[PDB]
């Protein structure tokens, strides 16, 4: 029954989407908090480019500033003075403008270092996520991981959480364990599972999800001395808790003296009856052949 | 899975939270690697409580078609049958006479 409401309520968040990179915004900020993500994203892409282009344009800004020279162009300073005098000015326009290009240099190669320390990440989420549905905590997705999807966008990639997220919350009477005449007592193995009774009837569930089933005894392990806020009840009556368990040699004991309880067997058959009946046969046999 | 001073117990490898075994922690591991346990299946419930044989104790005693209702083990209402005709023989030469 899930997968019929979860398809019905993933098709609507991947028109959402698809419409919020529309460009519609203010429209559609009323509906949910799907923009608080999408905002965030747009802006990251938007600034990997104009950070980009900063760069390069401050670069080729700077051949206009003459340094302590005639002019900033070099057929300028050729065309007036001789050849004697020019090799002292185009010097100077040389060295600031190889100290220009040395900073631009050492400015990408720090550029370089940080993607190769975010593409780490990106394997790592390839790896973890799309592949093996991790489990860790506000990882992928605040909530409970389910799959995810991949697709590109510049210079680099656009990843699609899916989740889940709880509505509606149930009440249960929980309980911690059954104690058997007080000395013996039985727990639960695994501590992921709920022992808990609504008006007469026992059930097991799990603590993430609702999903109740019969209790059975290859659960159960033993625990003496039985803690006081435990569940009372005597080993006569364990089958209303625990089904599919009797005692085997207390029934030896019962059943014995009571198979003709369940079921009767025939009277007058033999071997069950017609036994030192036999003597009086004989008997009524000799007085008869007598007569 | 330990045994100290002819008692066996199951604890973990991390706390030492001693308790008692049961039959929902075995599997079935067949053609028993020699360096195991040697014990036979009739004292199985030494180092294994809440376990017995369910088909071996009606093999040793549950003998009659019903357990008993018939004469059974020491039923003192009940009397003797196949003790009549010796009995039965004399009176037929008695008769014959
Ligand atoms: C399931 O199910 C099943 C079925 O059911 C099961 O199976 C089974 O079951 C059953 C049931 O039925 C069970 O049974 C049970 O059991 C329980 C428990 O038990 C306990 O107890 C017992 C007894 O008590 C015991 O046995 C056990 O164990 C043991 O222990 C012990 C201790 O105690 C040990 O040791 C031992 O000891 C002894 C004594 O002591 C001995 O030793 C000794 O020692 C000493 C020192 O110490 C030494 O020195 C000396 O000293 C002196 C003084 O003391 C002098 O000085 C001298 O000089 C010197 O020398 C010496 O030497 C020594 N000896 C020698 C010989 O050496 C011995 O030996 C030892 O051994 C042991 O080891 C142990 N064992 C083991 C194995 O381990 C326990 O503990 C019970 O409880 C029960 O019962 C109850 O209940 C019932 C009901 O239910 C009731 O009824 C009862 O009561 C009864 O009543 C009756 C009436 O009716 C009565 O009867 C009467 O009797 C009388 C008699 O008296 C007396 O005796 C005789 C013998 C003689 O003597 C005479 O003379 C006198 O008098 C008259 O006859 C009248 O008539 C009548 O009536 C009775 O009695 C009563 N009882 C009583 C007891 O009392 C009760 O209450 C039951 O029985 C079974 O078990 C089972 N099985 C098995 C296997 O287990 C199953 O199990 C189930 N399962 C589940 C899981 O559940
Ligand atoms: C729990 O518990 C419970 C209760 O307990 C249980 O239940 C039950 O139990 C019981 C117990 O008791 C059990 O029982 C057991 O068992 C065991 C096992 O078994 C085994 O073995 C058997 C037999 O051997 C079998 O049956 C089985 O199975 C089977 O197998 C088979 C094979 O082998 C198969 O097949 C088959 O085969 C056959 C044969 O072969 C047939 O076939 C055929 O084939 C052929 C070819 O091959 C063909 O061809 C032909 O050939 C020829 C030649 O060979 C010619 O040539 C011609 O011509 C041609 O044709 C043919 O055809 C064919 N046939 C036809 C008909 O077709 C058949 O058929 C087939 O079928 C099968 O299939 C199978 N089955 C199935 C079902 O699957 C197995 O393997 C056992 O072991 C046991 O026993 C043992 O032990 C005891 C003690 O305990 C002992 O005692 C015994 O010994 C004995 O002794 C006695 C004395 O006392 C004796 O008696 C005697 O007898 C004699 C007789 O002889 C003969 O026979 C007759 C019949 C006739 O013939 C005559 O003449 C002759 O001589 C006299 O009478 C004297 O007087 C007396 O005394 C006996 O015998 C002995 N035995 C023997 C064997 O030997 C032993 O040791 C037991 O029994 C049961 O089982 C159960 N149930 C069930 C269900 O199971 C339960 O189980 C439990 N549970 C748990 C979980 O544990
Ligand atoms: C499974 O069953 C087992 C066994 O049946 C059970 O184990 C014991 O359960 C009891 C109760 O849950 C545990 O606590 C005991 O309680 C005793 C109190 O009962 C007397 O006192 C009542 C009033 O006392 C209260 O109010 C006063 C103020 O007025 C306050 O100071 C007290 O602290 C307390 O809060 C009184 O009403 C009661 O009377 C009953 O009976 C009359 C009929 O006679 C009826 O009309 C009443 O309505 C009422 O039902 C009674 O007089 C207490 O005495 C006892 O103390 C013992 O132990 C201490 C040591 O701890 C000793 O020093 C002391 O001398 C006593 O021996 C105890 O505190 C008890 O701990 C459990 N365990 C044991 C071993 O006894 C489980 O709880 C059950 N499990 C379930 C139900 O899940
Ligand atoms: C559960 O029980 C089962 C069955 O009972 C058991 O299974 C077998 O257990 C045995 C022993 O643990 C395993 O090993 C066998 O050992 C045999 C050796 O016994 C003879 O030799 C003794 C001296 O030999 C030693 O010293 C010499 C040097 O002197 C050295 O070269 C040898 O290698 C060895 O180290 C000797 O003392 C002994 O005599 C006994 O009996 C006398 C009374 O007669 C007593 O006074 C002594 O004190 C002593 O108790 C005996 O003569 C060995 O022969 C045997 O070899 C067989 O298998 C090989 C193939 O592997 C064949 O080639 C060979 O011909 C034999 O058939 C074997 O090595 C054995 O492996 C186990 N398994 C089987 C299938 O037999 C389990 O171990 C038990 N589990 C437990 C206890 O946890
Ligand atoms: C083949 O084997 C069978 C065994 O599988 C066997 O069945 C049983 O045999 C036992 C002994 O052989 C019988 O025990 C006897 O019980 C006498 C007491 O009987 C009184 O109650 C009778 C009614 O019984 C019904 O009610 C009781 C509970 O009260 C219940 O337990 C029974 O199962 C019955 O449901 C009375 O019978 C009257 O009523 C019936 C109708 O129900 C009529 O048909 C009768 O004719 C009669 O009117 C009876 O009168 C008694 O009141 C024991 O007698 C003791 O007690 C009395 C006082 O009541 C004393 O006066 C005696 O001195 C004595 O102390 C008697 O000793 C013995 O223990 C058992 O009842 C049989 N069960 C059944 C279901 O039949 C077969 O008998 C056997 N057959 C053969 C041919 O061998
Ligand atoms: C209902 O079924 C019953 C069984 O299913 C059946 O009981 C049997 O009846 C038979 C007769 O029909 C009995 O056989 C007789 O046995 C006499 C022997 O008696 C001597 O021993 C008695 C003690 O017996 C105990 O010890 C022997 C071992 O020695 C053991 O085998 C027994 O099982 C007993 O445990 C003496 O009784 C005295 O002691 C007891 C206590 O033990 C007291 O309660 C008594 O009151 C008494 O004080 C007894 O005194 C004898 O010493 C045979 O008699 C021999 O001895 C006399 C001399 O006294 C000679 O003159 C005889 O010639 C003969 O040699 C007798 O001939 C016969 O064989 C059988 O023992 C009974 N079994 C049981 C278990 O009781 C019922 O008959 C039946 N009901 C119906 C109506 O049929």
């Amino acid at each position: 029954e899930n997968q019929k409401i979860l398809a019905a309520s993933f098709n609507k968040a991947i028109n959402n989407i698809v419409a919020s990179f529309s460009s519609v915004n203010d429209a559609i900020t009323q509906t949910a908090e799907a923009i608080h993500t999408v905002t965030i994203a747009l802006n990251k892409i938007q600034d990997v480019v104009n950070q980009q282009g900063s760069a390069l344009n401050h670069l080729t800004s700077q051949l206009r500033h003459n340094f302590q020279a005639i002019s900033n162009s070099i057929q300028a300073i050729y065309d007036r003075l001789d050849s004697i005098q020019a090799d002292q000015q185009v010097d100077r326009l040389i060295t600031g403008r190889l100290a220009a290009l040395n900073a631009f240099v050492s400015q990408v190669l720090n550029k370089y270092t940080e993607v190769r320390g975010s593409r780490r990440l990106a394997q790592q989420k390839i790896n973890e996520c799309v592949k093996s549905q991790s489990n860790r905590y506000g990882f992928c997705g605040n909530g409970t991981h389910i799959f995810s999807i991949v697709n590109s966008a510049p210079d680099g990639l656009l990843f699609l959480h899916t989740v889940l997220l709880p509505t509606d919350y149930k009440n249960v009477k929980a309980w911690s364990g059954i104690c058997v005449d007080g000395i013996y007592g039985y727990v639960l193995r695994q501590p992921n599972l709920v022992l808990y009774s609504d008006n007469g009837v026992f059930r097991v569930t799990s603590r993430v999800m609702f999903q109740p089933r019969l209790p059975v005894l290859s659960d159960f392990v033993q625990i003496y001395n039985c803690n006081v806020t435990f569940v009372n009840i005597s080993r006569v009556e364990l089958h209303t808790v625990i089904p599919d368990y009797v005692d085997v040699n207390k029934t030896l004991q019962e059943f014995a003296q009571n198979l003709p309880k369940y079921v009767k067997p025939n009277f007058d058959l033999t071997p069950f009856n017609l036994t030192y009946l036999n003597l009086s046969s004989e008997l009524k046999q000799l007085e008869a052949k007598t007569a």
